[PDB]
Order: structure tokens, then C-alpha cells, then sequence
């Protein structure tokens, strides 16, 4: 208890498309969440090499959810996991 | 305004199996909610080609996130968590 424009995701070799995700009892209220565009991977002609995956990366955030529900005083400190982006990887059995 | 609070990148292998690889840099602080947090930073420039050689003319670039600090006030941080392999703006 305590006080208190990126062009990646289009260019990327394993591009990704973009969400939101609302919560009007959380901090920050919306959070862009990535999304694999493809399976596999685009290769030096721009089609897909399914060969190889697109793979969500994920990353832990810290969040403040209103405790109790709809309270603009009183939060709870949660974790969330968030797919920032993808990243093209081998499979394992390549 | 005030306010009122109650209180995957150890298990994932992309970083070292993906096109463009990555390192990890561990970021431990007492004073600190999260106390941990782990840095992406790509391990090429170029990224890796099927022979596992690294083309120079394809970019590793870090994909970055805004997150919430505690130090209490609350601040944000970007954090590098991950590169993609992305096409020059000029390829
Ligand atoms: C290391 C890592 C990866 C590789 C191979 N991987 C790769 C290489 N070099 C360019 C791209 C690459 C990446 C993303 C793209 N997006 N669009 C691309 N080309 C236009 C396609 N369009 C289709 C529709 O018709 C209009 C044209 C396009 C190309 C992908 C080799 C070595
Ligand atoms: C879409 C996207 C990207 C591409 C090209 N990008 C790519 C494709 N397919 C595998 C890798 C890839 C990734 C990571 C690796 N690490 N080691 C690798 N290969 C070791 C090879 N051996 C070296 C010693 O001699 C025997 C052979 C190795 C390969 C990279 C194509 C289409």
C-alpha cells in the first residue's frame, strides 16, 4: 500500500497488425497490443516462406487496475503480458 | 491528481533462434516496482540470412514499449524487448 508514430510493425519481416485494449478501470486505458500478420515470414520477393514463423513477442507491464470497481482513488497493482511485436524465428525443428 | 495503490523473456528462446537475434541486459533495483527488468539489444545490425550469415542490407531494429515505474511516483520507461528484422526505408 502505497501513495502515488513507429513504422516497424509494416516493414518487418514478420509484420504485424495492431489492436487496442480498453479498460476504464485500469492505467494506462489503452494498451496497442501486436498482432502476427503472417505465419510464416516474407522473403526477398514479398511472399510468405512459411519455412519460418512469425512469432508475438511479449512483454510484462506493470497496470493499475480500480479497486474497488470504478473507484478514481483506489488502485491494484497487476502484471499483464503484452505482445509489443513480432520477430521472424526458425522452428525449432528447422 | 493523487492516488491510491494496493501492492516471458526468462523463458522464451526467439531472441537466440530469430532472424534478428537479441541479448539481455538485467536490470535489478530495490527502489524500483518492477524491480527487474530485462533490456533487449540486438545482437546485429544486419540480420541472418539461411546459412546463418548475417546480410547487411536487411536491419535488426529493437521494437520498443512504454511501461509503468514505481520509484512513491509513478513514471514511464521505454524498453527495448525484442528486435525484428525490418527492410531498409530504401532497400
Ligand atoms: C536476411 C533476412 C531476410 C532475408 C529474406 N527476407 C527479405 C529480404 N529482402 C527483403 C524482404 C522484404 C521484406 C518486407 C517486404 N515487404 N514488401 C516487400 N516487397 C514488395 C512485395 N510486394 C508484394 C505485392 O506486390 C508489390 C510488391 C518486402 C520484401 C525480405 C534475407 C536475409
Ligand atoms: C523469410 C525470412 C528469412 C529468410 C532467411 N533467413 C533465414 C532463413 N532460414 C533460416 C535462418 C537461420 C536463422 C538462424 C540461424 N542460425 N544458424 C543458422 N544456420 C546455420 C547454417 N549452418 C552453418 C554451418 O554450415 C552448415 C549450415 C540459421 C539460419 C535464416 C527467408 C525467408
Amino acid at each position: 500500500t502505497v501513495m502515488v508514430s513507429s513504422d516497424y510493425y509494416n516493414r518487418s519481416t514478420s509484420p504485424w497488425n495492431l489492436h487496442r485494449n480498453e479498460d476504464p478501470e485500469r492505467y494506462p486505458s489503452v494498451i496497442w497490443e501486436a498482432k502476427c500478420r503472417h505465419l510464416g515470414c516474407i522473403n526477398a520477393d514479398g511472399n510468405v516462406d512459411y519455412h519460418m514463423n512469425s512469432v508475438p513477442i511479449q512483454q510484462e507491464i506493470l497496470v493499475l487496475r480500480r479497486e474497488p470497481p470504478h473507484s478514481p482513488n483506489s488502485f491494484r497493482l497487476e502484471k499483464i503480458l503484452v505482445s509489443v511485436g513480432c520477430t521472424c524465428v526458425t522452428p525449432i525443428v528447422h
